[PDB]
């Protein structure tokens, strides 16, 4: 009988960013959740994702809106019998405290998911990046072993996944990031190679001394000038997928120079761009599945780059951008 | 036998002048054991040069490929009279001891100009032929846009793809190479220099968008153009025209949202990839294809050889309407 008000906090965004997003381009808001009618759930967030692609989707966002994004959320009250109350979810609900669904886009955690593993894996390495990294390694550069694959952003979350399923595949892989702990971080986790790319000498030279005989495969993360170089070090018919270009993010009407024709054409390169949700049903089960199954064999390690407290959410993302973060950057509640 | 040849007098900066080159004569020494003495007809310019000059030494002959006669031989795989390809560079006279001399296409018939050889049943068509097939692998009903159409390469992708079942559509630089596209089959064409708006005369051309876009300029051309494709979408990276004056000041690059949204795949190629019967056999269609009449063509001729720079310079800029050529 007795009705307790739920109040839920949400992140909007007050002002479109202007080069890197800042705190004062957020504002919090507190709403007062109405009572849940037949067929809907009341979910509470436990882990919240913060990820680069909300830098370019929040440009499609009217100044006010929710920030989007994925979150693991419990079932606090249920009146739809397939969200029993308790039970756990991945919701497209964007930065908030509490939500009210009717069930249309939540999605059901793995099942048996074991209890050592963090549920905020499943925005993470057993989530939506570590698919990202299984299919552009797996299906778009198509390594079969014994190639040499290139990573930028490798300490990160799509990174760190790629070069551990190319090392379990047996390839040989080389890892790109931005720091000196990062570096030492992917050589623990079994990069043949890494190289902090803010520090070197000569970003040709770096690439030359990682893989002398050259890359079969880059799995870029980060585009714009990093990707221009790493062309002229392709072997003749190589693949890059383009997963992402982190690099160019804060200055889509500043595009860099852009790749070198001649690397291109003499090598024959194939350049593919991809988005994770291109693979669904059955085969993004089974990539699910295969995920936990070597995170549980060990061959995929993993590290969660925390940040405490829904109201420092806007920081996880703008420092996350910045290249704070080791591994995948998640806030929990 | 006095040879005159080109020679890269100083690397081009931007846009090549007649300054930069320089005739050289030369009295070539007599032939050896298993040498010929070639006698240039028809001597072909091409964009590669622009770029392939760049790793030659200041005084070296320009490099580039001829058809040329046979005046005197010691090789008996090549008797006089006999005409082949060579890859003599921009020279009146060459001596060769045969290795990479190739002969025309058995069975050429007399009502073609040999010339063709270097251009539409030649390198630029077999170019057209396995990036349009092979690369777009284009199978029939899709729609195709090609830049440069009106030029030796485009001029012949546009004409395979219509007698393949395919829309296309062609960009060139002005309104004669326009005219001449639509009289020889091109669904659209329009001149990418004058039209208000190269994304809206792109959108006209093709309201669903494209399937394949046969790349022969790159640089801005090509980021606009990517807005436009189709989802999975197929670029091939033929050339790149337009950034081959500035290759170390390049323009703004592609843009990732269309790359990746749109799930793009670009691939670079080269001709020399395919060789053996397959390019043997690419070589007897377009022959039959110019025969049947499916490829129409045309030559933009260029008289004399002292007037070679002025050929590849003027083809550069877009003088050429079909294959530039320069008569011996
Ligand atoms: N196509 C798809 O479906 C899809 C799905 C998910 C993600 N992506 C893309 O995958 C990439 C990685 O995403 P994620 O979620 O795994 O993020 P993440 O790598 O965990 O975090 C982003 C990392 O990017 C790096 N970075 C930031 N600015 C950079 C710059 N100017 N140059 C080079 N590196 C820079 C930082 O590492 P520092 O030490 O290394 O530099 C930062 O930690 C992003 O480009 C993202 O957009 C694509
Ligand atoms: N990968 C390979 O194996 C291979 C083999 C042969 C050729 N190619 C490339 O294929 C392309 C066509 O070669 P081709 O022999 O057939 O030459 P072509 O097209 O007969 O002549 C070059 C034409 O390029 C156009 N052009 C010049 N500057 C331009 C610019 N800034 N923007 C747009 N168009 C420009 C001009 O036509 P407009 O009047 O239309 O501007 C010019 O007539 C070249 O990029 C060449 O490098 C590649
Ligand atoms: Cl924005
Ligand atoms: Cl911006
Ligand atoms: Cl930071
Ligand atoms: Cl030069
Ligand atoms: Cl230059
Ligand atoms: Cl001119």
């Amino acid at each position: 009988s007795p009705e307790f008000m739920v109040k839920a906090k949400s992140w909007t965004l007050k002002k479109h960013f202007q080069g890197k997003p800042t705190q004062s381009d957020f504002e919090l808001k507190t709403v007062e959740l109405p009572p849940l009618k037949n067929g809907e759930v009341l979910l509470e967030a436990l882990f919240l994702s913060v990820d680069p692609y909300m830098r370019i989707a929040s440009k499609r966002l009217k100044e006010g809106a929710v920030m989007m994004g994925q979150q693991v959320a419990r079932v606090v009250e249920s009146k739809n019998s397939a969200f029993p109350a308790g039970s756990i979810v991945l919701a497209q609900s964007g930065w908030t405290t509490h939500f009210i669904s009717d069930g249309k886009g939540l999605e059901k955690l793995l099942t048996e998911w074991p209890d050592k593993l963090p549920l905020s894996l499943a925005l993470g390495t057993i989530g939506m990046p570590g698919l990202t990294a299984y299919f552009g390694l797996l299906e778009v550069c198509g390594v079969k072993g014994g190639e040499t694959v290139l990573v930028s952003a490798a300490a990160g979350a799509v990174g760190s996944v790629v070069g551990q399923i190319a090392k379990l595949k047996g390839c040989k892989v080389v890892g790109a990031a931005g720091s000196d702990e990062k570096i030492a971080y992917l050589k623990q986790i079994g990069f043949d190679a890494a190289f902090n790319y803010k520090t070197v000498n000569s970003l040709e030279e770096a690439l030359k001394k990682a893989s002398p005989d050259g890359y079969d495969c880059y799995f870029d993360n980060v585009g714009g000038e990093f990707l221009n170089t790493v062309l002229s070090q392709m072997k003749d018919f190589g693949k890059i997928a383009i997963c992402g270009a982190i690099s160019v993010y804060n200055r889509m009407d500043q595009l860099p120079p852009g790749p070198s024709p001649e690397s291109i054409i003499y090598k024959q390169l194939r350049i593919e761009g991809f988005i994770v949700y291109r693979w669904q049903g059955d085969v993004r089960e089974k990539a699910l599945r295969d995920l936990m199954k070597w995170v549980l064999e060990g061959k995929i390690q993993y590290h969660e780059h925390v940040t405490k407290g829904f109201e420092n959410m806007p920081a996880a993302f703008i420092e996350m951008l910045n290249g704070a973060n080791l591994g995948k950057a998640v806030v929990t509640a």
